[PDB]
């Protein structure tokens, strides 16, 4: 009676290794749908651009042209003050690796190979007691909250969800809303690529097309400071968050597990009906 | 369920805040001692290239060469081949690359060389990544879960015979950890470094480069496992794939030990320089 619960364990595995497949199936079809049309868009822009220069430029050769590229592509293959390295320091130990600066020279990828081993744990000890801080300082304005309720409303089970929802609002006021305003005054991004920023930095994605403080503009001497106290209570917020669709998750997938159980017993029922 | 818990809680926060500070700080004077000089020079040999070009052709306005530049390079972004050689150029979002693009998202390694630009792209992907990451999370913990009785198999086989001449309290955990460490390193390190220096062409270095930052969740983007145009094995991604799953497991339990190292040797630190804080000089 050992080997099964581990046949069980292995059964909601496997279930759910098909429901991620399925998750990238799907995903996939709708990233090519909505990326590959504007892919084309871009690439016919190039190509008119290209053969213009050599038509507004006709001294310059085709075969001089093309020998630059290269180049330019094998360069992409200062950037490293202090500032800097501070800030890539940050992006490694967050697992934000935005990567638009990494390490080369291969003695800088053995350091980055232990400070990342060493970064991570204990940079997850702070990101712990901020959340844990942000934690009791959000409990006591939900219970003083839960309290007013408690008075008018009859029964529980109602107030956490009623709860739950203040927890979303604020922290998204709080931890996406508002940075997402400074972010697009400040670095000169649309509404929503501020939000883009938003979400893929604090869900510790990173891509690195957009980079708070990565354009070399004129920014004021508490806005990077704010930025990482932003990235501080950020990651915490969304932690807490990711954490809770999970629990959604776990939610919905009884339910549909018990809504699935309704619907072959009566169609059962209804087969023998004949 | 306040009280003066969380004043003593705050305190610790305090402390281990100044301490990733001082870390964010060493790490960036070596990264800074490290870094610089690589690129102070070869930015010196792109102005001699520049000048080259520059004196090369007069007809060009030499100032308006950045602004070819920059449409290169802001075309980089979105990924472009513009050569008259190579004008072939295939798609950077067919239905592999935007499988793997949504793999990127929900394990967080996001690579980033490749990215949507599609306003509903963005959109698309918030919401993918909000529900991805979590779902993702499930699967990583079945993972660990499968690995974890694996090895408890493994290391029940031996159990039993552990009972032999110096028969131990304290001392077996340490045993049976180094195996884990060993043998996870070869099985979800050494041997994928392997196959990604021959396959992918990589340095030894750069293949455990990428395993490291990919397996963090970093995922910096600099190396790409199959993002070059090299034909590959047919099986090589899926078995990459493979790899990327069972290599998170493991670099989870890893990154959590290093943290309970951590929490070990910060009260020996805390009690070190508390037989210091009473001796003064004896
Ligand atoms: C460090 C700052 C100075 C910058 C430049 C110094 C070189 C880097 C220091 C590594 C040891 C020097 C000896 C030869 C090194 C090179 O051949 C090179 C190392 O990247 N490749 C190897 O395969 C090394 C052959 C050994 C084969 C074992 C596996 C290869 C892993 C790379 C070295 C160990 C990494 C340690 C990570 C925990
Ligand atoms: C090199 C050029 C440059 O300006 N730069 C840089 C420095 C500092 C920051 C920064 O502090 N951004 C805010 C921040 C802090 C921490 C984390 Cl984990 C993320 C973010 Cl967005 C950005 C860029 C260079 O790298
Ligand atoms: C578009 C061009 C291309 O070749 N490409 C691509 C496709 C597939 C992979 C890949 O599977 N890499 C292994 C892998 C799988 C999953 C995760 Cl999360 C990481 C990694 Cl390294 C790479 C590149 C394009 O994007
Ligand atoms: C598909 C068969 C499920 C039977 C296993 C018992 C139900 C519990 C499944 C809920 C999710 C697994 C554990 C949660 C991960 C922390
Ligand atoms: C953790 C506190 C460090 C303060 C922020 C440093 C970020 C990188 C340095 C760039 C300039 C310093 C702050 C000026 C804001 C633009
Ligand atoms: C508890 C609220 C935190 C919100 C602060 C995050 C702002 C992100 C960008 C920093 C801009 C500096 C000016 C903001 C002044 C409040
Ligand atoms: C690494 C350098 C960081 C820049 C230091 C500025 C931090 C926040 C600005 C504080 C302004 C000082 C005036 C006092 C009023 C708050
Ligand atoms: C324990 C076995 C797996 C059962 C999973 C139930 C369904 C999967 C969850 C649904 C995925 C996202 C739904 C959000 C609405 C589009
Ligand atoms: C994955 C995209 C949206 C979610 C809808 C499809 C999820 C797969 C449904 C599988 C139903 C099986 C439930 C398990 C109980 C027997
Ligand atoms: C996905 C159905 C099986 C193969 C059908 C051909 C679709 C595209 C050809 C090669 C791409 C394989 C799909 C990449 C992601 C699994
Ligand atoms: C295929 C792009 C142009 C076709 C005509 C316009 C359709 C609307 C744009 C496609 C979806 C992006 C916006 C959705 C975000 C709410
Ligand atoms: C050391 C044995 C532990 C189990 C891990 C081996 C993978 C197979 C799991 C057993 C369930 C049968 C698999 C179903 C066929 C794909
Ligand atoms: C059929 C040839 C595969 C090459 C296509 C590139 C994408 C890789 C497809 C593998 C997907 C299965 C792995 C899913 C594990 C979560
Ligand atoms: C051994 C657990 C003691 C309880 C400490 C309260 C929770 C804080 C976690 C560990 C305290 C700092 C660890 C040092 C980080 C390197
Ligand atoms: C709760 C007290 C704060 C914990 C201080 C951490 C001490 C770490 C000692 C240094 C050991 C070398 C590892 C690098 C630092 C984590
Ligand atoms: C890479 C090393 C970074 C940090 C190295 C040590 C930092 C401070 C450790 C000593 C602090 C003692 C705490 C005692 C509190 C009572
Ligand atoms: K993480
Ligand atoms: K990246
Ligand atoms: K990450
Ligand atoms: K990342
Ligand atoms: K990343």
């Amino acid at each position: 009676s050992d080997s099964a619960i581990n046949v069980m364990k292995w059964k909601t595995v496997s279930t759910i290794f098909l429901v991620v497949v399925l998750y990238l199936i799907i995903g996939a079809t709708v990233f090519k749908a909505l990326e590959q049309p504007q892919e084309i868009s871009q690439r016919t822009t190039i190509v008119i651009q290209r053969e213009k220069f050599l038509r507004a430029h006709p001294c310059v050769s085709d075969q001089e042209l093309d020998e630059l590229i290269q180049q330019i592509v094998a360069a992409i293959n200062s950037h490293w003050d202090l500032g800097c390295s501070f800030f890539f320091a940050g992006t490694v130990i967050t697992t934000i690796g935005f990567g638009n600066i990494s390490p080369r020279t291969e003695g800088g990828k053995i350091f980055c190979i232990i400070y990342a081993l060493l970064g991570i744990p204990l940079f997850g000890f702070l990101l712990a007691g901020v959340g844990d801080q942000l934690g009791t300082i959000f409990g006591k304005g939900i219970a003083k909250v839960e309290d007013t309720f408690i008075k008018w409303n009859v029964s529980q089970t109602k107030i956490r969800i009623i709860s739950t929802i203040i927890f979303i609002l604020f922290g998204c006021v709080l931890f996406v809303a508002l940075p997402a305003v400074i972010f697009k005054h400040i670095e000169g991004w649309s509404a929503l690529d501020a939000i883009y920023f938003v979400v893929i930095t604090l869900t510790t994605i990173g891509f690195g097309d957009y980079v708070a403080g990565g354009s070399d503009i004129e920014y004021l001497d508490f806005y990077k400071p704010v930025v990482w106290f932003w990235i501080l209570v950020g990651l915490a917020y969304f932690a807490a968050v990711l954490s809770m669709i999970g629990d959604w998750l776990r939610v919905i997938a009884k339910k549909t597990k018990e809504a699935v159980g309704e619907f072959r017993a009566h169609a059962a029922e209804w087969t023998a009906n004949v």
